[PDB]
């Protein structure tokens, strides 16, 4: 089996996992590096809170699709929480990072039409590197994790230093 | 999810094809060559006529533990069918080919023992390669099944020709 998020049509966290375990262990046979991200979407709770998880999903939705249409096939988009998206970028270079997380962050940024309204997401992003961060995905989401929370706590789109 | 086959231990069917059609897509990206082995275990349905489902069982268990140690853990070992194991080579030479079979042929050949019996499968293995058999894991799977047959039919353990 390997299964996807009906609404998002993106692979779930358990897929992710399972991937991603797989492309580390690639990588490691290819010498080859690996960036993880685990993105957050800020103004979220607030859509549903006003407009209901309806109108959440279609937000959802949209920017599921944005994202995957900017990063490779080959790479993995996969929605990990309610509002919390992962991405396992394979054959990564850390020159290229600032610019990568600039295209992503553009994308998300992107208003999204909910009946008739203009709704926006602010992203926060916490990267981390195979093999600088960790051996394996389990200990690469926790730096990735701790890392998208010491942005939204900076106020910064994005956090990816050691 | 991306569940796996209880019994043996190996990805299942469905999991092969979606982590299959993954490895197509990151080779197209890094310019390598995938190979797809179809191998068919004969000798399969006298064990379970003869000794019972119980005796298959350990036949499998073990030729499948067997052919795990003897390929990368980045290469993809699933159980297809009954006795039916699909392989995919990750980053594969045409020139090593013969050698890589020779090594997955004395593998399952190995008798597995069980209540004292040597029982023994032999192994048919049909080759497809990536992108000269086809686009997708669909397309060459079914050449590598129809070669794996073609090899079944024949005096040779294995069939790869065009
Ligand atoms: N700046 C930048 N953007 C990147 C990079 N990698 C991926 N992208 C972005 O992600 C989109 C989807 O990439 P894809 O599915 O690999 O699908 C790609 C890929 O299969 C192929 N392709 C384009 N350029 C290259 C390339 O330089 N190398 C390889 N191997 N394939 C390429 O054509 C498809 C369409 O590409 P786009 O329309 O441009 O759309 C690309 C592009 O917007 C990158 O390394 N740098
Ligand atoms: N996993 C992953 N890594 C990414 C992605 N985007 C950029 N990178 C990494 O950053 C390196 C340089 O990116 P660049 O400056 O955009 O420089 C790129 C860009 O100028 C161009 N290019 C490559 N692929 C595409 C593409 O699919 N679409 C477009 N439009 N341009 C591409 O070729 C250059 C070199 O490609 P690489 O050797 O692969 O080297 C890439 C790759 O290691 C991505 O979406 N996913
Ligand atoms: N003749 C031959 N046999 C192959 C080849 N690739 C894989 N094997 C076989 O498959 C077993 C498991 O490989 P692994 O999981 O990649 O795990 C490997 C890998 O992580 C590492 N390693 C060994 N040699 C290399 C290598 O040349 N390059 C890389 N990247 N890693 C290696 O040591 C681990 C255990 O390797 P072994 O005990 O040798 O056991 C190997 C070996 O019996 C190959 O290209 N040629
Ligand atoms: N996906 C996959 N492809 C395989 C496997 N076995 C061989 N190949 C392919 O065939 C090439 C030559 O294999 P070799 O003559 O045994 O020559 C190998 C072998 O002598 C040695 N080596 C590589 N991996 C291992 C290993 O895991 N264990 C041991 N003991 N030796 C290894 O390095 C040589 C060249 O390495 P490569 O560039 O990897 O080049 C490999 C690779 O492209 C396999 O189990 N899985």
């Amino acid at each position: 089996m390997a299964y996807h998020d009906p609404l998002t049509g993106l692979p779930n966290r358990r897929y992710f996992f399972e991937l991603g375990n797989r492309y580390l262990d690639l990588a490691k046979r290819e010498g080859k590096k690996v960036f993880v991200l685990f993105v957050d979407l800020a103004g979220f709770k607030a859509i549903n809170d006003t407009y209901g998880h309806l109108s959440g999903d279609e937000v959802l939705k949209t920017v599921s699709k944005r994202i995957l249409d900017r990063v490779r096939r080959s790479d993995v988009v996969a929605r990990y929480g309610g509002d919390e998206f992962t991405i396992l970028l394979y054959d990564m270079k850390e020159e290229y990072l600032k610019s990568l997380l600039e295209r992503i962050l553009s994308t998300f940024r992107e208003p999204v039409r909910v009946e008739n309204k203009h709704l926006s997401v602010t992203p926060n992003i916490g990267v981390a590197r195979f093999p600088e961060d960790g051996e394996n995905l389990e200990e690469l989401l926790k730096v990735a994790d701790m890392r998208m929370y010491k942005a939204k706590e900076m106020k910064v789109p994005y956090f990816s230093l050691s």
